[PDB]
């Protein structure tokens, strides 16, 4: 045949299932994406005025303690030693962020020891106790107290979700959003970096394999009929939106989407730092990225004067609108429920698996998604293939 | 001969010197050392109570860009990701340090971009232009301003030097100590990292090699006509006090030495970062360190409730105190001069080259250190023992 595999969709659920037929198995593999660039969300490129490389799916850091994963990632690119930061804005002040000894003391005036801030939060938010919380804005008071909770997570809660807080599950905070130290790590795993030479560059080396072809801006939809015919029992991946397959026969599963205003500034540093969060509601974005920041190492190829940086909006996802968040109303996860019997079925029906984000209506971390992919590989593919 | 080369000190100088001269060129190297154990001032022990490793000497973080250093290095050892931060208090606050952006907030009251920090500092700074500074407290006013230098480095300096910053050269400020961004690493070094299993384990490690004895608790002085009697014309490196050597024959080199202060508190986390800087003159103390912080990945093998503190203390350095920092007044850098034309007479007389931070009276890091050292083993020795 011309091909052994076909997968729908290119993001990184695509292309591992890809590389590993065929590194591995050394099959025929044809990938079919809808989009003009291969990468699905995780894809980056050049902004044509400075050269900076930007994130037009949203910035992506990439983050994990999963050995497997990591082991796998460096055979296509290496990493930067890249840690992320993140600082806060609140009433004209750029706090230390997240929540620990360092926001701590710009807020309440004073430096508190680990010890004094662990007695600090347990009157601050002994208030409501977290047994007895209703919905969100209950439940974070329960666990770090209204002047906390009212600065820095009210608004930017509601600017993210478009709602009051009062009116959240209770259920979406589960630990201590606080550190008894200065430790301003955002992320808490073992291995953390950004790809050197950016994410098309790492995505791209995925696909590079004797072994597999790819067919840009092309919708399964449309050539589906004609391919199967092609090689008839070829398995198809794929990571396509789940309800769309089935012509949302179900009805139509709620996602939140985000919309991205790009401009180029003359300034060399417009905030002195990757990502500041604005937690004020006077602000409509809930945060800025500058770009230029995210790659230090590449200053003497980065415009001196000019910075390329991006404001990040929230609202609820209409028709054409990217879906980047599942919402998860329980009106949403009964649908879901449905089509994945739908699925199951059609998975026997006529060899057809889903995976990835869209094709399961679930977030996935980078590294989440690989690790899904690979389980996916080794436990339903190996045999699909023999 | 049962030795090619005597290396005095086992120090990092030394320990390179003797290391190169056993792996490389394969000769029989006795290293005699003075103290107790290996390592000089590098050494790091355990402190017995809570088991969490000391440095007796001071704490020593590990830096370099040098990249012949660092592959060297990474031969007798493994680095831990450990990446420096400091936190400077001031009035009951802890400050980000060093001055940034980050400080900048803190201090003036709310944000300042990068480009509105740079103007800040232009107005501040521009009481006393930079060429027209007298002593230290000038030449600092002149790049940072009254505010800032008063809050941040007045008193801290006054502390460390013991004198009024009045009454110091204006040389010793020579570039802005501002950073425009919020980055907070304190080394702006390509590598750097603490020895995995502690100091004590590396220095250990370069001195195991089955062509080098070594001899703790020995004096070179007591028993150098003895050793070199056996094989007159092995060489000898040279690494304790220069002028001690020539029995000071051209009188005492100044140095500067330090008093640590070492409590265990019985908390399990006493200040949350590594090292907390004191600026304040109401503080006794420089700075404090809380070696925990120094190796977070050992968590679960430190004292869940107790932590080993470190006040650091300064002052002018009398008999049998030990040397730390050169103090380097002229009346200090004549008998230097004096000194060098000994040592080179003494090193074509009888065969004995110094080096290292006491046998040339200079600070080195410990990458300059070892660079040192390897300089001299490739220019000097390796001619010297054919
Ligand atoms: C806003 C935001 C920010 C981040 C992140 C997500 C979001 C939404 N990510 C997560 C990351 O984006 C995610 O892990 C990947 O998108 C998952 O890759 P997938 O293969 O699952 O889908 P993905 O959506 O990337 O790939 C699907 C591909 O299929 C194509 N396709 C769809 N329908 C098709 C059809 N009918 N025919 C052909 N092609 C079709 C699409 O065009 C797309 O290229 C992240 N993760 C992380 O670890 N760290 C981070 O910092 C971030 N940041
Ligand atoms: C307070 C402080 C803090 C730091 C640092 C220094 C100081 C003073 N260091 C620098 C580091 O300590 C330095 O690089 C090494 O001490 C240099 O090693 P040497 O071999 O030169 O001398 P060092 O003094 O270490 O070795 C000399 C040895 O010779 C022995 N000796 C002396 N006389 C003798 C005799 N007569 N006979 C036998 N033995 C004798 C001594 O006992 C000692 O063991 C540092 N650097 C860095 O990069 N990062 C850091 O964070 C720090 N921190
Ligand atoms: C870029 C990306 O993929 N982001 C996702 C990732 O972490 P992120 O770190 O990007 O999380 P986020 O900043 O989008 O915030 C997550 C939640 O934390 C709260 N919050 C956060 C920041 C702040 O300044 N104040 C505040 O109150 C708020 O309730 C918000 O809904 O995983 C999260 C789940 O843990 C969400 O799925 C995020 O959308
Ligand atoms: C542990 C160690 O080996 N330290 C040495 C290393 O850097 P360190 O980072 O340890 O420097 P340090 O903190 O001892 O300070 C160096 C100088 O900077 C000024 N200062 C510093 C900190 C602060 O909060 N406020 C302030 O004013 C002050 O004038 C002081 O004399 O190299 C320095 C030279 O660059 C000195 O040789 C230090 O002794
Ligand atoms: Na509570
Ligand atoms: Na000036």
């Amino acid at each position: 045949s011309d091909f052994d595999l076909i997968v729908v969709g290119s993001g990184l659920f695509g292309l591992t299932v890809a590389e590993r037929a065929a590194s591995q198995l050394g099959k025929k593999v044809l990938i079919v994406e809808k989009r003009s660039h291969l990468g699905g969300n995780a894809y980056s490129e050049a902004e044509p005025e400075t050269g900076i490389e930007i994130h037009k799916y949203g910035a992506h850091l990439f983050h994990t303690s999963n050995k497997r994963v990591w082991d796998y990632v460096n055979q296509f690119t290496a990493f930067t030693g890249y840690q992320h930061r993140v600082f806060a804005m609140h009433n004209g002040t750029a706090y230390q962020f997240p929540m620990g000894l360092g926001l701590i003391n710009q807020f309440f005036g004073r430096y508190y020891t680990p010890d004094e801030a662990r007695e600090l939060i347990k009157e601050q938010s002994a208030e409501i106790d977290s047994k007895d919380a209703t919905n969100l804005e209950e439940k974070a008071i329960s666990l770090i107290g209204r002047p906390l909770y009212e600065a820095f997570i009210r608004d930017y809660t509601a600017k993210q979700w478009q709602t009051d807080p009062k009116e959240l599950p209770a259920g979406n905070i589960t630990r201590l959003p606080v550190r008894y130290n200065f430790d301003n790590r955002y992320f808490n795993d073992t291995y953390e970096g950004l790809p050197v030479d950016g994410y098309a560059q790492w995505l791209s080396n995925m696909a590079d394999h004797e072994n597999i072809e790819v067919r840009l801006d092309t919708d399964w939809f449309e050539v589906r009929e004609d391919l199967r015919a092609q090689n008839p029992e070829a398995p198809v991946v794929y990571t396509g939106p789940l309800d769309r397959y089935f012509d949302y026969s179900e009805g139509h599963l709620g996602w939140r989407t985000l919309d991205f205003e790009t401009e180029v500034l003359n300034t060399g540093d417009f905030q002195g730092t990757p990502v500041m969060n604005y937690n004020d509601a006077e602000f409509p974005y809930t945060r800025i990225h500058e770009f230029r920041h995210f790659h230090p190492e590449r200053e003497d190829r980065h415009p001196k004067d000019k910075t390329v940086i991006m404001k990040e909006y929230s609202r609820f996802a209409e028709e054409g609108d990217e879906p980047y968040y599942p919402i998860n109303t329980p009106s949403d996860r009964e649908m879901l429920f449905k089509y994945r019997e739908l699925a199951d079925a059609e998975t026997e029906s006529g060899k057809v698996y889903f995976g990835g984000r869209l094709g399961t209506y679930q977030y996935l971390d980078m590294h989440m998604a690989i690790a899904s992919a690979l389980s996916m590989f080794d436990n339903k593919l190996v045999d699909a293939l023999k």
